[PDB]
Protein backbone atom coordinates (compact mmCIF):
# COMPACT_ATOMS: atom_id res chain seq x y z
CA UNK A 1 0.00 0.00 0.00
CA UNK A 2 0.79 3.97 -0.37
CA UNK A 3 0.79 6.56 1.85
CA UNK A 4 0.86 9.49 -0.58
CA UNK A 5 2.79 11.73 1.59
CA UNK A 6 4.15 14.10 -1.11
CA UNK A 7 0.34 14.63 -2.18
CA UNK A 8 -0.52 15.42 1.61
CA UNK A 9 2.54 17.61 2.22
CA UNK A 10 1.29 19.65 -1.06
CA UNK A 11 -1.75 20.38 0.87
CA UNK A 12 -0.04 20.91 4.57
CA UNK A 13 1.23 24.21 3.70
CA UNK A 14 -1.93 26.13 3.86
CA UNK A 15 -3.51 28.32 6.72
CA UNK A 16 -6.45 29.07 7.72
CA UNK A 17 -8.20 31.91 8.80
CA UNK A 18 -10.67 31.30 11.86
CA UNK A 19 -13.89 33.15 13.46
CA UNK A 20 -16.87 32.79 15.20
CA UNK A 21 -19.09 30.04 14.27
CA UNK A 22 -21.80 32.21 13.95
CA UNK A 23 -23.82 30.49 11.10
CA UNK A 24 -25.53 27.58 12.90
CA UNK A 25 -27.10 27.76 17.16
CA UNK A 26 -25.44 24.57 18.16
CA UNK A 27 -21.64 25.35 17.05
CA UNK A 28 -22.52 29.50 18.85
CA UNK A 29 -19.12 29.53 21.03
CA UNK A 30 -16.43 27.78 18.85
CA UNK A 31 -14.59 29.71 15.79
CA UNK A 32 -14.74 27.68 12.57
CA UNK A 33 -12.78 27.66 9.39
CA UNK A 34 -12.23 25.84 6.02
CA UNK A 35 -9.90 23.71 4.50
CA UNK A 36 -8.92 22.56 0.89
CA UNK A 37 -8.22 18.78 0.62
CA UNK A 38 -8.17 16.52 -2.92
CA UNK A 39 -10.47 14.66 -3.72
CA UNK A 40 -7.98 11.87 -5.18
CA UNK A 41 -4.56 11.89 -3.16
CA UNK A 42 -3.32 10.23 -6.24
CA UNK A 43 -4.07 13.88 -8.04
CA UNK A 44 -3.19 16.25 -5.86
CA UNK A 45 -3.17 18.74 -9.16
CA UNK A 46 -6.96 17.79 -9.78
CA UNK A 47 -10.48 18.25 -8.08
CA UNK A 48 -10.80 19.24 -4.63
CA UNK A 49 -12.52 19.63 -2.09
CA UNK A 50 -13.74 21.86 1.49
CA UNK A 51 -13.60 20.78 5.29
CA UNK A 52 -15.06 22.78 7.61
CA UNK A 53 -13.43 22.76 11.01
CA UNK A 54 -14.41 24.15 14.32
CA UNK A 55 -11.55 24.77 17.15
CA UNK A 56 -12.18 26.00 20.88
CA UNK A 57 -8.92 27.05 21.85
CA UNK A 58 -7.37 26.06 25.10
CA UNK A 59 -8.71 28.19 27.69
CA UNK A 60 -5.56 28.53 30.53
CA UNK A 61 -3.14 29.52 27.41
CA UNK A 62 -0.15 29.84 29.84
CA UNK A 63 -0.65 26.00 30.49
CA UNK A 64 -1.26 24.93 26.57
CA UNK A 65 0.25 21.70 25.84
CA UNK A 66 -0.91 20.66 21.98
CA UNK A 67 -4.53 20.38 20.06
CA UNK A 68 -6.76 17.55 20.60
CA UNK A 69 -8.07 16.28 17.57
CA UNK A 70 -11.90 14.70 17.98
CA UNK A 71 -12.66 11.88 15.53
CA UNK A 72 -14.94 13.34 13.07
CA UNK A 73 -18.03 12.19 14.36
CA UNK A 74 -18.88 8.64 16.80
CA UNK A 75 -21.47 6.67 14.88
CA UNK A 76 -20.52 6.96 10.90
CA UNK A 77 -23.00 9.42 9.75
CA UNK A 78 -23.22 11.65 12.29
CA UNK A 79 -21.11 15.27 12.69
CA UNK A 80 -18.23 15.70 13.83
CA UNK A 81 -18.29 19.43 14.26
CA UNK A 82 -21.02 19.05 16.54
CA UNK A 83 -19.52 16.08 18.37
CA UNK A 84 -17.09 18.14 18.75
CA UNK A 85 -19.58 20.77 20.56
CA UNK A 86 -20.84 18.38 22.70
CA UNK A 87 -17.18 17.83 23.71
CA UNK A 88 -16.57 21.60 24.72
CA UNK A 89 -19.65 21.32 26.90
CA UNK A 90 -18.68 17.96 28.85
CA UNK A 91 -14.42 17.51 28.78
CA UNK A 92 -13.22 17.85 32.04
CA UNK A 93 -11.90 21.45 32.81
CA UNK A 94 -8.39 20.61 33.09
CA UNK A 95 -8.58 19.27 29.52
CA UNK A 96 -10.25 22.68 27.78
CA UNK A 97 -7.57 24.38 29.68
CA UNK A 98 -4.43 22.65 28.26
CA UNK A 99 -5.56 21.74 24.32
CA UNK A 100 -7.11 23.67 21.83
CA UNK A 101 -10.04 21.11 20.61
CA UNK A 102 -10.33 20.68 17.34
CA UNK A 103 -13.81 19.09 15.61
CA UNK A 104 -14.22 18.52 11.86
CA UNK A 105 -17.01 17.10 9.49
CA UNK A 106 -15.22 14.60 7.21
CA UNK A 107 -15.18 14.47 3.49
CA UNK A 108 -19.00 14.27 1.81
CA UNK A 109 -21.28 14.76 4.85
CA UNK A 110 -22.37 18.35 6.97
CA UNK A 111 -20.31 21.44 6.37
CA UNK A 112 -17.67 19.50 4.11
CA UNK A 113 -18.77 19.44 0.34
CA UNK A 114 -22.13 17.65 1.43
CA UNK A 115 -23.41 14.81 -1.26
CA UNK A 116 -27.06 14.70 -1.49
CA UNK A 117 -28.61 12.00 -3.76
CA UNK A 118 -32.50 12.34 -3.03
CA UNK A 119 -32.76 9.88 -0.74
CA UNK A 120 -36.88 9.01 0.79
CA UNK A 121 -36.86 9.51 4.63
CA UNK A 122 -37.81 5.35 4.81
CA UNK A 123 -33.85 5.40 2.55
CA UNK A 124 -32.55 6.79 5.82
CA UNK A 125 -33.07 3.92 8.02
CA UNK A 126 -31.08 1.79 5.66
CA UNK A 127 -28.84 0.19 7.88
CA UNK A 128 -31.36 -1.34 10.54
CA UNK A 129 -34.34 -1.52 7.88
CA UNK A 130 -36.57 -4.69 9.02
CA UNK A 131 -37.50 -6.62 6.26
CA UNK A 132 -41.17 -7.23 5.32
CA UNK A 133 -39.87 -10.20 3.18
CA UNK A 134 -36.54 -10.85 1.56
CA UNK A 135 -37.28 -10.37 -2.11
CA UNK A 136 -38.51 -6.67 -1.11
CA UNK A 137 -35.98 -6.17 0.99
CA UNK A 138 -33.69 -6.63 -2.06
CA UNK A 139 -35.67 -4.24 -3.94
CA UNK A 140 -35.20 -1.93 -1.22
CA UNK A 141 -31.76 -1.86 -0.58
CA UNK A 142 -30.72 -2.29 -4.81
CA UNK A 143 -32.67 1.15 -5.22
CA UNK A 144 -30.68 2.85 -2.42
CA UNK A 145 -27.53 1.85 -4.12
CA UNK A 146 -29.41 3.15 -7.56
CA UNK A 147 -29.71 6.25 -6.31
CA UNK A 148 -26.55 7.09 -4.77
CA UNK A 149 -24.51 5.53 -7.95
CA UNK A 150 -26.96 7.97 -10.01
CA UNK A 151 -25.80 10.96 -8.29
CA UNK A 152 -22.46 10.19 -6.94
CA UNK A 153 -20.58 7.96 -9.08
CA UNK A 154 -17.66 10.13 -9.33
CA UNK A 155 -16.29 10.70 -5.65
CA UNK A 156 -17.83 7.37 -4.56
CA UNK A 157 -14.13 5.55 -5.56
CA UNK A 158 -12.46 8.34 -2.79
CA UNK A 159 -14.68 7.82 0.39
CA UNK A 160 -12.27 6.27 2.46
CA UNK A 161 -11.06 5.86 5.91
CA UNK A 162 -7.26 6.39 4.50
CA UNK A 163 -8.64 9.16 2.38
CA UNK A 164 -10.17 11.03 5.61
CA UNK A 165 -6.29 9.68 7.61
CA UNK A 166 -4.87 11.94 4.97
CA UNK A 167 -7.47 14.56 5.68
CA UNK A 168 -6.18 14.79 9.34
CA UNK A 169 -2.61 15.13 7.72
CA UNK A 170 -3.50 17.62 6.38
CA UNK A 171 -5.64 19.19 9.08
CA UNK A 172 -2.06 18.42 11.03
CA UNK A 173 -0.11 20.67 9.13
CA UNK A 174 -2.62 23.06 8.67
CA UNK A 175 -2.83 23.76 12.54
CA UNK A 176 1.19 23.35 12.29
CA UNK A 177 1.68 21.30 14.92
CA UNK A 178 4.41 18.44 14.54
CA UNK A 179 2.18 15.86 16.71
CA UNK A 180 -1.24 16.14 17.77
CA UNK A 181 -3.58 14.28 19.96
CA UNK A 182 -7.09 12.57 19.13
CA UNK A 183 -10.00 11.97 20.81
CA UNK A 184 -12.42 9.38 18.60
CA UNK A 185 -15.60 6.96 19.56
CA UNK A 186 -17.19 4.23 17.35
CA UNK A 187 -16.29 4.82 14.19
CA UNK A 188 -13.57 7.04 15.40
CA UNK A 189 -11.55 4.50 16.87
CA UNK A 190 -11.92 2.89 13.53
CA UNK A 191 -10.21 5.96 11.84
CA UNK A 192 -7.91 6.79 15.09
CA UNK A 193 -6.34 2.82 14.39
CA UNK A 194 -5.62 3.80 10.34
CA UNK A 195 -4.44 7.42 11.16
CA UNK A 196 -2.09 5.89 13.78
CA UNK A 197 -0.84 3.12 11.54
CA UNK A 198 -0.41 4.94 8.48
CA UNK A 199 0.83 8.62 10.35
CA UNK A 200 1.33 7.69 14.16
CA UNK A 201 4.69 9.11 14.24
CA UNK A 202 2.62 12.41 14.76
CA UNK A 203 0.48 11.51 17.04
CA UNK A 204 1.22 12.63 20.67
CA UNK A 205 -1.86 10.78 23.15
CA UNK A 206 -4.17 9.12 21.66
CA UNK A 207 -8.12 8.06 23.39
CA UNK A 208 -10.18 5.51 21.61
CA UNK A 209 -13.54 5.31 23.59
CA UNK A 210 -16.40 2.67 23.00
CA UNK A 211 -14.25 0.04 19.85
CA UNK A 212 -14.87 -0.63 16.23
CA UNK A 213 -13.60 -3.95 15.81
CA UNK A 214 -10.62 -4.13 13.26
CA UNK A 215 -12.23 -7.59 12.21
CA UNK A 216 -15.39 -5.94 10.98
CA UNK A 217 -14.46 -4.23 8.27
CA UNK A 218 -17.46 -3.59 7.52
CA UNK A 219 -20.20 -6.49 7.39
CA UNK A 220 -19.23 -7.74 10.88
CA UNK A 221 -20.33 -4.64 12.40
CA UNK A 222 -23.34 -5.34 11.16
CA UNK A 223 -23.77 -9.52 11.70
CA UNK A 224 -22.15 -8.98 15.06
CA UNK A 225 -24.73 -6.68 16.40
CA UNK A 226 -27.83 -8.88 16.47
CA UNK A 227 -26.02 -10.93 19.71
CA UNK A 228 -25.62 -7.96 21.63
CA UNK A 229 -29.10 -6.47 21.14
CA UNK A 230 -30.41 -9.39 22.46
CA UNK A 231 -28.28 -9.05 25.56
CA UNK A 232 -29.07 -5.30 25.96
CA UNK A 233 -32.68 -5.91 25.59
CA UNK A 234 -32.50 -8.55 27.73
CA UNK A 235 -30.75 -6.36 30.58
CA UNK A 236 -33.04 -3.56 30.25
CA UNK A 237 -36.15 -6.18 30.45
CA UNK A 238 -34.34 -7.55 34.01
CA UNK A 239 -34.54 -3.83 35.34
CA UNK A 240 -38.14 -3.67 33.96
CA UNK A 241 -39.24 -6.57 35.71
CA UNK A 242 -38.09 -5.52 39.12
CA UNK A 243 -40.12 -2.07 38.97
CA UNK A 244 -43.43 -3.94 37.68
CA UNK A 245 -45.38 -1.89 40.48
CA UNK A 246 -44.44 1.85 38.62
CA UNK A 247 -44.21 0.01 35.03
CA UNK A 248 -47.06 -1.74 33.27
CA UNK A 249 -44.89 -4.60 31.56
CA UNK A 250 -45.04 -7.95 33.62
CA UNK A 251 -42.73 -9.36 36.52
CA UNK A 252 -39.94 -11.35 34.83
CA UNK A 253 -37.88 -10.94 31.93
CA UNK A 254 -39.71 -12.92 29.70
CA UNK A 255 -42.92 -11.36 30.68
CA UNK A 256 -41.22 -7.76 29.97
CA UNK A 257 -40.16 -9.35 26.54
CA UNK A 258 -43.50 -10.91 25.25
CA UNK A 259 -44.98 -7.40 26.05
CA UNK A 260 -42.48 -5.71 24.19
CA UNK A 261 -42.89 -8.87 21.38
CA UNK A 262 -46.44 -7.85 21.03
CA UNK A 263 -45.75 -4.90 19.64
CA UNK A 264 -43.25 -6.03 17.04
CA UNK A 265 -45.91 -8.61 16.25
CA UNK A 266 -48.19 -5.64 15.10
CA UNK A 267 -45.60 -4.03 13.17
CA UNK A 268 -44.68 -6.90 11.45
CA UNK A 269 -48.15 -7.97 10.81
CA UNK A 270 -49.02 -4.49 9.68
CA UNK A 271 -51.28 -3.50 12.71
CA UNK A 272 -51.10 -0.03 13.85
CA UNK A 273 -49.14 0.85 16.35
CA UNK A 274 -47.98 4.51 18.06
CA UNK A 275 -46.66 5.96 21.02
CA UNK A 276 -46.99 9.64 21.57
CA UNK A 277 -49.65 9.74 19.06
CA UNK A 278 -46.44 9.07 16.46
CA UNK A 279 -46.70 6.50 14.48
CA UNK A 280 -44.45 3.18 14.12
CA UNK A 281 -43.66 0.35 11.08
CA UNK A 282 -41.35 -2.89 11.16
CA UNK A 283 -38.30 -0.96 11.74
CA UNK A 284 -38.89 2.13 14.11
CA UNK A 285 -40.66 -0.28 16.91
CA UNK A 286 -37.24 -1.55 16.60
CA UNK A 287 -34.86 1.25 15.84
CA UNK A 288 -36.24 3.49 18.97
CA UNK A 289 -35.05 0.34 21.52
CA UNK A 290 -31.86 0.03 19.77
CA UNK A 291 -31.21 3.54 20.18
CA UNK A 292 -32.06 4.77 23.98
CA UNK A 293 -30.16 1.11 24.73
CA UNK A 294 -27.32 3.33 23.69
CA UNK A 295 -27.48 4.45 27.90
CA UNK A 296 -28.39 2.17 30.03
CA UNK A 297 -29.32 5.69 32.19
CA UNK A 298 -32.20 5.76 29.29
CA UNK A 299 -34.01 2.68 30.70
CA UNK A 300 -36.78 4.77 32.49
CA UNK A 301 -37.54 6.43 29.11
CA UNK A 302 -37.59 2.98 27.53
CA UNK A 303 -39.99 1.72 30.00
CA UNK A 304 -42.33 4.69 29.05
CA UNK A 305 -42.07 4.20 25.27
CA UNK A 306 -42.84 0.21 25.72
CA UNK A 307 -45.53 1.21 28.23
CA UNK A 308 -46.98 3.92 25.67
CA UNK A 309 -46.49 1.37 23.17
CA UNK A 310 -49.00 -1.92 24.71
CA UNK A 311 -51.32 0.03 26.36
CA UNK A 312 -51.29 4.34 27.01
CA UNK A 313 -51.35 7.39 24.62
CA UNK A 314 -49.51 10.27 27.47
CA UNK A 315 -45.80 10.04 27.67
CA UNK A 316 -43.96 11.87 30.79
CA UNK A 317 -43.07 15.19 29.81
CA UNK A 318 -38.95 14.33 29.88
CA UNK A 319 -39.12 10.87 27.67
CA UNK A 320 -40.93 13.42 25.10
CA UNK A 321 -38.34 16.20 24.88
CA UNK A 322 -35.82 13.52 24.29
CA UNK A 323 -37.42 11.43 21.71
CA UNK A 324 -38.23 14.80 19.70
CA UNK A 325 -34.57 15.17 19.96
CA UNK A 326 -33.38 11.75 18.28
CA UNK A 327 -37.10 11.05 15.93
CA UNK A 328 -39.58 13.40 14.60
CA UNK A 329 -37.26 14.82 11.93
CA UNK A 330 -35.54 12.77 9.25
CA UNK A 331 -32.31 11.76 9.46
CA UNK A 332 -29.89 13.88 8.21
CA UNK A 333 -29.03 13.00 4.50
CA UNK A 334 -25.49 13.76 3.19
CA UNK A 335 -24.78 11.67 6.71
CA UNK A 336 -26.13 8.71 4.81
CA UNK A 337 -24.77 9.07 2.15
CA UNK A 338 -21.30 9.24 3.03
CA UNK A 339 -22.14 6.35 5.53
CA UNK A 340 -22.64 4.07 2.84
CA UNK A 341 -19.96 5.33 0.70
CA UNK A 342 -17.34 4.72 3.47
CA UNK A 343 -19.01 1.29 4.24
CA UNK A 344 -18.67 0.24 0.97
CA UNK A 345 -15.43 2.37 -0.41
CA UNK A 346 -13.61 0.92 2.19
CA UNK A 347 -14.03 -2.80 1.42
CA UNK A 348 -16.17 -4.72 -1.14
CA UNK A 349 -19.30 -6.55 0.11
CA UNK A 350 -20.62 -10.00 -0.50
CA UNK A 351 -22.71 -9.55 -3.59
CA UNK A 352 -24.35 -13.38 -3.71
CA UNK A 353 -28.00 -12.21 -2.77
CA UNK A 354 -28.64 -16.18 -1.41
CA UNK A 355 -26.02 -16.26 1.33
CA UNK A 356 -27.80 -12.67 2.98
CA UNK A 357 -31.20 -14.89 3.03
CA UNK A 358 -29.86 -17.51 4.31
CA UNK A 359 -28.26 -15.65 7.36
CA UNK A 360 -31.32 -13.22 7.89
CA UNK A 361 -33.43 -16.20 8.32
CA UNK A 362 -30.67 -17.99 10.46
CA UNK A 363 -30.35 -14.45 12.46
CA UNK A 364 -34.47 -14.19 12.48
CA UNK A 365 -34.42 -17.71 14.59
CA UNK A 366 -31.34 -17.33 16.84
CA UNK A 367 -31.56 -13.34 17.69
CA UNK A 368 -35.25 -12.28 16.96
CA UNK A 369 -34.56 -8.69 18.33
CA UNK A 370 -32.53 -7.61 15.20
CA UNK A 371 -31.28 -10.44 13.90
CA UNK A 372 -33.26 -9.94 10.22
CA UNK A 373 -32.30 -6.46 10.38
CA UNK A 374 -28.78 -6.60 10.51
CA UNK A 375 -27.83 -9.91 8.91
CA UNK A 376 -30.09 -9.34 5.62
CA UNK A 377 -29.25 -7.88 2.58
CA UNK A 378 -27.75 -4.52 2.48
CA UNK A 379 -27.36 -1.72 0.27
CA UNK A 380 -22.92 -1.87 -0.49
CA UNK A 381 -24.03 -5.35 -1.96
CA UNK A 382 -24.87 -3.84 -5.08
CA UNK A 383 -22.57 -0.79 -4.72
CA UNK A 384 -21.68 0.58 -7.85
CA UNK A 385 -17.96 1.07 -7.73
CA UNK A 386 -14.94 -1.55 -5.93
CA UNK A 387 -12.67 0.12 -3.28
CA UNK A 388 -9.44 2.21 -4.63
CA UNK A 389 -7.58 0.81 -2.16
CA UNK A 390 -6.76 -2.31 0.05
CA UNK A 391 -7.77 -1.91 3.38
CA UNK A 392 -5.46 -1.04 5.97
CA UNK A 393 -3.64 -3.60 7.34
CA UNK A 394 -4.23 -2.68 11.42
CA UNK A 395 -1.40 -4.98 13.73
CA UNK A 396 1.09 -4.45 16.64
CA UNK A 397 4.07 -2.02 14.11
CA UNK A 398 1.24 1.01 14.83
CA UNK A 399 4.35 3.61 15.13
CA UNK A 400 2.24 5.91 17.53
CA UNK A 401 3.70 6.44 21.20
CA UNK A 402 0.50 4.97 22.94
CA UNK A 403 -3.04 4.40 22.50
CA UNK A 404 -5.43 4.37 25.43
CA UNK A 405 -8.68 2.31 24.66
CA UNK A 406 -11.86 2.63 26.86
CA UNK A 407 -14.88 0.25 26.76
CA UNK A 408 -17.94 -0.27 29.09
CA UNK A 409 -18.30 -3.58 29.49
CA UNK A 410 -21.58 -3.97 28.70
CA UNK A 411 -21.91 -1.71 25.63
CA UNK A 412 -24.06 -2.72 22.80
CA UNK A 413 -23.05 -1.40 19.56
CA UNK A 414 -19.45 -1.57 20.29
CA UNK A 415 -18.84 -4.43 22.79
CA UNK A 416 -16.20 -5.56 24.98
CA UNK A 417 -14.93 -7.93 22.35
CA UNK A 418 -14.27 -5.35 20.13
CA UNK A 419 -11.77 -3.37 22.46
CA UNK A 420 -10.38 -6.41 23.41
CA UNK A 421 -9.73 -7.61 19.94
CA UNK A 422 -8.11 -3.89 18.94
CA UNK A 423 -6.42 -3.93 22.28
CA UNK A 424 -4.55 -7.56 20.92
CA UNK A 425 -4.07 -5.79 17.46
CA UNK A 426 -2.55 -2.71 18.05
CA UNK A 427 -0.43 -4.36 20.69
CA UNK A 428 1.69 -3.49 23.72
CA UNK A 429 1.38 0.40 22.72
CA UNK A 430 -1.96 0.31 23.61
CA UNK A 431 -3.89 0.01 27.23
CA UNK A 432 -7.64 -0.87 27.98
CA UNK A 433 -9.63 0.65 29.93
CA UNK A 434 -13.03 -1.37 30.73
CA UNK A 435 -15.71 0.20 32.84
CA UNK A 436 -17.62 -2.63 34.42
CA UNK A 437 -21.38 -2.98 34.97
CA UNK A 438 -21.88 -0.15 32.61
CA UNK A 439 -24.05 -0.82 28.89
CA UNK A 440 -23.29 2.61 27.87
CA UNK A 441 -21.88 4.15 24.62
CA UNK A 442 -19.30 6.92 24.24
CA UNK A 443 -17.84 6.70 28.29
CA UNK A 444 -15.81 9.25 28.59
CA UNK A 445 -16.69 11.94 29.47
CA UNK A 446 -20.27 11.77 28.83
CA UNK A 447 -21.41 8.94 31.22
CA UNK A 448 -19.70 10.28 34.48
CA UNK A 449 -17.78 7.45 35.31
CA UNK A 450 -15.19 8.63 38.27
CA UNK A 451 -12.57 5.93 37.68
CA UNK A 452 -12.82 6.72 33.66
CA UNK A 453 -12.59 10.10 34.27
CA UNK A 454 -9.63 10.05 36.40
CA UNK A 455 -7.72 7.91 34.40
CA UNK A 456 -8.40 9.63 30.97
CA UNK A 457 -7.31 12.71 33.16
CA UNK A 458 -4.33 11.68 33.92
CA UNK A 459 -3.22 10.46 30.70
CA UNK A 460 -4.48 13.40 28.31
CA UNK A 461 -2.85 15.88 31.07
CA UNK A 462 -0.14 13.85 32.82
CA UNK A 463 0.69 11.28 30.38
CA UNK A 464 0.06 8.71 33.07
CA UNK A 465 -0.85 5.29 31.55
CA UNK A 466 -1.36 2.03 33.20
CA UNK A 467 0.94 -1.05 33.46
CA UNK A 468 -1.36 -3.15 32.10
CA UNK A 469 -5.34 -3.41 31.23
CA UNK A 470 -6.99 -2.36 34.24
CA UNK A 471 -10.65 -2.08 35.47
CA UNK A 472 -12.90 0.82 36.85
CA UNK A 473 -16.41 -0.01 38.71
CA UNK A 474 -19.70 1.80 38.25
CA UNK A 475 -20.73 2.76 41.39
CA UNK A 476 -24.13 3.80 40.33
CA UNK A 477 -25.25 0.50 38.07
CA UNK A 478 -28.73 0.38 36.70
CA UNK A 479 -28.99 -3.59 37.72
CA UNK A 480 -26.93 -5.90 40.31
CA UNK A 481 -23.45 -7.16 39.58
Amino acid sequence: PHLLTDAVRAFQAQSPVWRPADDEEALRGLEAAELTVPLDYRAPAGRTLTLGLVRHRATAPERRRGVLLVGPGDDLGNRGTLLGAQLVGQLPKEVLAQYDVVAFDHRFMGRSSPVVCGLEPEERFWVFHHPRDFDHEVRFQANVAAKVAEHALDILPYASSRNIARDIEVIRGALGEDRISYLGYSYGTYLGAVWTQMFGEHADRVVLDSICSPDWVWRGLFTDFPPNGERALTRWARWAAARDADLGLGATDGAVRAAYDGVLARVDTDREVTVAGFPLDRTLARLIVVGMLNSDRNYPFLGDIVRSAVHGGQLEPATMGFLGQMFGQPKEESGTVAQLAILAGDWAWPRNVDLYERDMERASRTHPFTGAAMAGIKAPAFWPVPPSEPVTRLGPDNPADSILLVQAADDMSTPLAAARRMREVLGDTSRLLTVADTAHHRVFPFYGNPGADELVTAYLVDGELPAADVTRPNPAPMVPT
